[PDB]
């Protein structure tokens, strides 16, 4: 019951940034492949990421943070975390996902992917959500196209996938061009 | 016992703040529908909530919080808040109201409504109440006007509802135009 | 030289709020028909004000403050200050405007109003510009009218004029009912 | 002599952001035209500016700020100032460039972003410069173009020209991709 | 399954710096060997390492630091220590390893100094590894050469071994001279 | 008489690090040529470098800091820097020396470098003095050697030069290596 | 276990100063025979000394401090504390030492001597190491000579005993002339 | 006048250690004579030495500081500085002295040391003062010498001398060695 559940799709669920899960969070965002996706060149310390936990929940004016759960068993399991930076003077975000190493390829990124996007339209009434993702990365571009984002182009040589110098695709994501039910509209409704 | 209430209705019951509901306070305004009715884009952290509780109890000189009770079981339950924000200076106060998801539809937010209004005028003495509600929130519109407020018009394109530009609709009661009997009057003849 | 002026139209203009005229602001501000009409109730100290000014200054980032010039001498001279205090989150902002002794009647209310509207529409990119004027108020009744303000309705018993209990009248505007040629759209093109 | 010049092209020079020039940088900055172009919706106070050149004089780590130089007459006149924001992580940077009132339209802009790419891909050791720019910008889209940025793609809806919603250009320069000769080799060799 | 393991060789792995390991950590590191080994000439305070401790712990955003862990057995059993400091302006890092006094010679050095290379190759994109090593210091040369390491050369008399003034070896690692398997492609693809 | 001067050779002098130079001493560093030599990638601001100086001189245990002076002419004038970080565990230091604009190619370079080398040989006692150098730097490469440094190797990718990825060369002196006639051995016998 | 060892010569051996014998070495330290030995004049309070040792173990970076250990029994047990303070820039030591009341007199003084000597010689490189005994305490003259150390000369007039005015023996000890095996290079090797 | 002398010899006074005099202070201090002489080997910065002079006025209760004058001209010329620390528990101090490059083999060194043994004998009542003088420094030898110091014995290997490990000479003093008249009985009779 501890772990509250907003948004509720067929396979994924959105929540809120427990505090009781900071270790997990740690963890999940050290692991290598993440490390590798995201760019990022240093593993981070526990007790930095302790330490940050408080100053990311006080500033939530214009910062959405979930954990993703896992909605296929019979209680939700928190799989990653999905974060919108938010630029409230134009209505848009930025937006970044990451799913622990044993929930890949089962699609939850996707839906976690839509259930942002429907949240960020309906909730938060952005009008933009776009990202920026490492050429390499194929999956998470194929996740982003079918969660409901579009190919911007290419900055060239703007990252490093294993040591070598590539680009990185620009997407962008609008609510005329959101797939599928949206769950906000049935809690409105 | 420890659940205080003031104000006893037929189905409602207005009490105080209480600080050992600083959780479900946070749990209901962070609800989904809460936040596309009142208009609030991101939510709010249970950190920041607890860190604001103490903040909220010390500014009560021109303030007034309440907890809503349902009454129809044999003990209270609280169902939602109310909060009236005070101007001194011309004895008027604006009235927002939230309950919680499943007590919705049976009744509670009209006398918990009209509860507010008999203590705002006959404890607070103020002149008017006004409130500011998006106009597709048909339901809060027939709550406040069996409440007692009465429409004053359209504010065009000032909110965002479901992620479309919509108007918000304005409304203020007066004490001339309270309806049925007050409570209040009962504590003190 | 040093009165800076962003916009300029035909009788009045707009310029930013300098720190060389706070003095002239705390004199036009404690005016006894200035606080009636704003419905102020007790004079700020001089004092006070140069203490503000500080603090006014740093929080611009959701605040418009104008110094309002009358452009039909030879060298601009302010004649008032006009304000919009913007809420990012819905692209809406709050108008006052308040003119010296000498210089009402003769219509630099009126555009120095409308080329407010002109800078929150056309570089704030705001939807809806509303203001809370006391009904007996009829002169800035009139000047918002023809500026681009459009009445929503009277609130209730919200305000005192010469210590009478009166309503105020609700105004707003909206871009597609903005008057006039705009010289912001001058600027740009 | 006070005005350091670092870099020397046939129109235009770079120097560095000389403290005596803030009024002048805050003058620049707060014009309704580049307020229009950047996207920035309030001015900011003079105050405010004194007081952040500090901070932006201590963080010079991972920033470059320069002061443009119009190198046509007799002696150097400031006509505006380029910055790149570094991420060294990467070895990519953000620019950002606007010119005083009078002087657009001359070529002083497209030297001056040549000089700035010049500088970052020889100097700094940058991959890859980039920047995001408003779609009805026409002009800096062709200056930009000249001095050495190609267009990635659009962003769709994500900025406000005029109070109109529209998308914005995203472009990057590449070092192979540098147009014209280099004034920094000519310092090494 | 509190020792967390990053990457996995076929004798080696390496983990975070964890905090439940600071007093093995003070004992491994005031060894006489590791004191002769290094060139450090005073024993350092167990009070400072665990003062120390949370300043390292803080300060990750240029530095890696490593626990080497035994995986010949059932379970990983940290026997070292290996830390890079990195200077994102060049990419580059410098390398230092020990291990503790009960675990030399069976050649976990060699695979915890290449899965280091690795890591620093592939997660942090750095083109150069180098270190500094006193020239007796042969069994550290060996095991750095067999890991990937080439000699630069000898800088003269710039340490101490056992009271003696002697030189101190040079030696770098490029991407291109990187030896063996790598298990960051292997969690990459 | 203010410029005070230590060592005194048949070009050049060494004198202290004085702080009516602090200006000069910003504008030298700040040259981009010393920046592409030196390997820097931001200019430094004149208010950082104003406040550095008063750590510089409280920070003088293991420090060397010398002003360059060109004894050619009637009375001195500084003509660059010169630098010695000093490691007193094992009596070694790291050489630095930049030159300003017109200064190059005369000489000062060897001769300064010479004193510094006397300087750190006669009254610091070092064993050894390095450095680290740019390859494409020949002209530092051909002064360093005739000032008494000797070639150890070449560093491989672990600089930029003029955005290329370019080698360092490192290099030392001892004191049996240190050429031509001490003047330090003059102040004492 | 928790008594660590270093050093193990064939009756004493070194270990670090540890937090748990600090009321040992106070008591110790304020035994009369050590107050006249050193020539101490007050007995220290408890107190100061627990206040003391943190700051000793902060600065730790030119100091020796060990604590003895007699190895002739089944466990160690400490017998005394020998410290070292070291002027880097000479690469000098200042020696002292004292055992507990019941240990003189059987030798371990004189090992102690000897191993403090082999780490600061073949760990620190200590050029010299030197010491000031006042001339009637004999016993102690012996055990340095063996230990190690050569006699200088006698300083006149120099220090207290039993409140005679007597002289003090200055007497320093080199690598050369160290006596018997080394057990670091034993570590080392 | 205002260079006050307490002590006046034939050649020689002392006088107290004035504020007037603390960049003339550092000068001597910092010449490469006097550094070769102490040993010390780095120069002190000029704001440091500004800095230490209070801290070296409030320390002033067992420490002796003088200003040595030239009493050969018509008006007392400062010439140098001699200091003794002293330790109140055994009645002893330790003495320094250095001269201005000018004065040197005039003798005033020799008054200057003998005034100070006068003063630290007959006011301070000390019975022994010593020095640690480098034994290549043969002037200061013969210099101390004839003041009324007596050798001790060589310190062997415990500091450098143009680089080269050389061996220092401890000296000492006693009252009842106190060479020729003194002024100090002079004073008090
Ligand atoms: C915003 C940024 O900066 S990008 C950073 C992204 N974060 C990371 O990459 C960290 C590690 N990766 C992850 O956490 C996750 O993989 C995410 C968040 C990127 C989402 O990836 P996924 O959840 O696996 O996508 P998802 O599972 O919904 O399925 C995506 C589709 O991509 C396709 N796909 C998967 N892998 C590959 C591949 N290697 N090549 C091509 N296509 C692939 C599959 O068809 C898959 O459909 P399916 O798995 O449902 O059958
Ligand atoms: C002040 C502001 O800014 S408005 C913010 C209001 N807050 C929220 O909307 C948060 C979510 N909603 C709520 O918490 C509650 O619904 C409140 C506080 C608005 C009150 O709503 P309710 O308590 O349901 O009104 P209530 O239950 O007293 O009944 C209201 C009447 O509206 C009518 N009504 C209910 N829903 C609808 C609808 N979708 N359309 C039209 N009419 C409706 C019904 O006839 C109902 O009568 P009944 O339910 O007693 O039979
Ligand atoms: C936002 C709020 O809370 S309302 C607070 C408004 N502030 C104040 O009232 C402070 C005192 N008043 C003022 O400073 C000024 O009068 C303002 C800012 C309200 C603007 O008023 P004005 O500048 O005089 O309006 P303006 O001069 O442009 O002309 C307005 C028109 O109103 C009409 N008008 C003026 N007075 C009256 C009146 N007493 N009755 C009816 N109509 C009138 C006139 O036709 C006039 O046209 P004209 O003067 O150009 O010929
Ligand atoms: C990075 C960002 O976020 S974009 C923000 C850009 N900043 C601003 O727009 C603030 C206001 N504008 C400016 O300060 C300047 O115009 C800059 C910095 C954008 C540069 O613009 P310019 O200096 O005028 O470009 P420049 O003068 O070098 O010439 C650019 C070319 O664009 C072309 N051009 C100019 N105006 C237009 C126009 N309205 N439509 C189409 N093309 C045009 C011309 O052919 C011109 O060539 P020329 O003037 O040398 O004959
Ligand atoms: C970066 C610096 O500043 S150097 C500081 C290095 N740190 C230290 O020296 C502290 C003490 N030493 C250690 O901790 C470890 O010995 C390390 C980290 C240096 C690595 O040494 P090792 O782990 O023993 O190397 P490793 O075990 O992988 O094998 C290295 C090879 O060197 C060779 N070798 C070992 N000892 C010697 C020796 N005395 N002489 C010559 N060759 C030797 C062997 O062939 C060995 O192969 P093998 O042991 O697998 O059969
Ligand atoms: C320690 C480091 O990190 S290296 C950083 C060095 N700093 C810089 O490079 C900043 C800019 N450069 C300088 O300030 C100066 O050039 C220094 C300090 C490097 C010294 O260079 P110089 O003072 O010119 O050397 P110097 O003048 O004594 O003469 C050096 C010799 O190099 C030779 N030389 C000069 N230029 C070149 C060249 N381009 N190619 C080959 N050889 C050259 C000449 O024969 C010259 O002899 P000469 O000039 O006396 O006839
Ligand atoms: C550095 C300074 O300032 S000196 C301060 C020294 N500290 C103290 O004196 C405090 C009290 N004394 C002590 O703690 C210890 O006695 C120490 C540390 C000085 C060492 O003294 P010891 O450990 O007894 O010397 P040690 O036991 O190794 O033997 C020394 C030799 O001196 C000789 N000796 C002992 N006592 C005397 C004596 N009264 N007269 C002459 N010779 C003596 C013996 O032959 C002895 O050989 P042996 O005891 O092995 O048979
Ligand atoms: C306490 C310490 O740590 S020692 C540090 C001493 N400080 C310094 O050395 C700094 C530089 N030197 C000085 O400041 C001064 O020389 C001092 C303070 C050491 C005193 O030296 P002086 O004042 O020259 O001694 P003084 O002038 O009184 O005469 C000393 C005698 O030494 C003899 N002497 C001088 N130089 C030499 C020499 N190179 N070799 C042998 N004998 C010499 C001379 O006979 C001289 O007699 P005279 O000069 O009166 O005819």
């Amino acid at each position: 019951d501890d772990l509250i559940v907003w948004l509720r799709g067929d396979r994924a669920g959105l929540g809120p940034f427990s505090a009781d899960l900071v270790d997990q969070y740690w963890r999940w965002e050290q692991d290598p492949s993440v490390l590798i996706g995201y760019g990022r060149q240093t593993p981070d310390s526990l007790e930095n990421r302790r330490e940050g936990y408080g100053h990311q929940a006080r500033g939530t004016d214009d910062q959405l943070r979930f954990t993703v759960y896992d909605l296929t068993g019979q209680d939700p399991v928190p799989v990653g975390t999905t974060a919108v930076l938010i630029d409230h003077h134009v209505r848009t975000g930025e937006f970044v996902i990451q799913l622990g190493a044993g929930h890949r390829g089962r699609g939850l990124g996707t839906e976690a992917t839509r259930l942002t996007l429907d949240y960020a339209f309906h909730v938060s009434a952005l009008a933009c959500v776009h990202l920026a993702v490492l050429t390499p990365n194929t999956g998470a571009i194929a996740a982003y196209e079918r969660a409901g984002f579009r190919r911007i182009g290419e900055r060239r040589d703007s990252g490093f996938w294993l040591g070598r110098r590539v680009s990185e695709t620009l997407m962008d994501a609008v609510p005329e061009d959101f797939p599928g039910p949206s769950v906000v509209r049935g809690f409105v409704e």
